[PDB]
């Protein structure tokens, strides 16, 4: 084995969740786009 790699992979998939985390805050839940986003209860009906 060599570590340092396999450890390589696990810093970039966090920081993909963590980048997923901070760009779906922006779209979803940003002041009340969650429950009403255009229409209130579903998103459009």
């Amino acid at each position: 084995d060599t570590w340092t790699g396999v450890e390589a992979l696990i810093r970039i998939l966090q920081q993909l969740l963590f980048i997923h985390f901070r760009i779906g805050c922006r779209h979803s839940r940003i002041g009340i786009i969650q429950q009403r986003r255009t229409r209130n209860g579903a998103s459009k009906s």
